[PDB]
């Protein structure tokens, strides 16, 4: 494949499965959820998005980034503030876990956001058009599976707000994607950042799965 | 009261009472409210909190401004973006109402931006100190009549996440306003502009009743 884009997509055909099958992800899709896995996973969204965000912040007017900031339609981070107040309550800053693999991710995107910005778009490429792609999918059944009462709030997180169509923001931010001009070595380095994401991703659904089976 | 913070407080119980009497307000606490007039008055906020917002953060650095500059803790626009998207849908933004007392609101605040900067004091303390002290009983209200779905949002607006104490908060904030340095005749004014404010609300539930009962 010739454009980014879809360099991207068919390079991580594969982690995307993997991280598809993943046990905890597995019974996530079959409406195999608790309020205690969901919390964890919420919980891993703010800590990787406050990391992201906060790289996005650092690159947003280099060349290398630029062409993909969407600060309006795309940040997760107030969703999710707003999200863990209802999960773990008014002190949440002091109760939500950190645990090592949530570490693990956001310790590589700082490194790349800080020493390797050129692939910062690997990151936000896979959080962002992932979140958004199976978005729905996962917060209807997360909705029923948890039975929450009426309160208004804990799925912020799963709505775009500044985003009116999902798939026509999905093909601008594709098209941003392949405006990026880069040396194919870079753009092989991006690639394979992109997996790496997923790696992460994986190794956080073992983490959580064990935390929760005990 | 020698603090301003206690001046505003004395200067602003008539306003504020009148306030709690309008009609449309009055109603809201007898548990009163449709889904309709509910949609309102988050348009209304929407509105405003947008031009508070942005005027905000136009003066940030001004002295006149800077003490009471807490972003994180405060800000509700994206808040407010998340629950207009689920009550209007994925082009709220192009359909929510913009009414002449939504319009005058935020002419004042953009005016008061722009020309008198050392006022908006008034305008942030009136609507977060007066948001943040009521959102929680507002919002046990506001579930009880509007029965949502259990889709987890649409009321985001009612929780400052990055609060773990309301109390704790408006004693900083208290003694950040305190600390501002103004002269006799500016701080006269800024007592004024917090009675405008009043005012202004005062202004938006006349008009929100008669949009609803004709």
């Amino acid at each position: 494949p010739q454009d980014l884009s879809e360099a991207l997509k068919e390079a991580t055909k594969e982690v995307h499965t993997q991280a598809e099958n993943a046990e905890f992800m597995r019974n996530f899709q079959k409406g195999q959820v608790t309020r205690d896995g969901f919390k964890l996973v919420m919980a891993s969204l703010y800590h990787i998005y406050v990391a992201l965000e906060e790289e996005i912040e650092r690159n947003k007017e280099s060349p290398v980034f630029a062409p993909v900031y969407f600060p309006e339609e795309l940040h997760r981070k107030a969703a999710l503030e707003q999200d863990l107040a209802f999960w773990y309550g008014p002190r949440w800053q002091e109760v939500i876990p950190y645990t090592p693999a949530m570490q693990r991710y956001v310790k590589r995107l700082h490194e790349v956001g800080r020493t390797e910005p050129e692939l910062l778009v690997a990151h936000a490429y896979t959080r962002y058009l992932g979140d958004l792609s199976g978005g729905q999918v996962l917060k209807k059944i997360a909705q029923k599976a948890l039975d929450l009462p009426s309160s208004g709030e804990g799925l912020a997180f799963f709505t775009f707000p500044n985003i009116a169509s999902a798939t026509k923001f999905k093909q601008l931010y594709r098209s941003r994607m392949n405006s990026l001009e880069m040396t194919p070595a870079v753009r092989q380095r991006v690639i394979e950042e992109a997996k790496t994401a997923f790696l992460l991703n994986i190794q956080l659904f073992e983490e959580l799965q064990e935390l929760l089976t005990h």
